[PDB]
């Protein structure tokens, strides 16, 4: 029932996302 290690793939990804909201506002400097 939903058991594969794959799943490192798949959080990898959603903290990657999360360092670019603080970067998120350092664009609206260069926007």
């Amino acid at each position: 029932s939903l058991s594969s290690s794959a799943l490192i793939g798949l959080l990898v990804i959603a903290v990657a996302i999360a360092t670019v909201i603080v970067i998120s506002l350092v664009m609206l400097r260069k926007r």
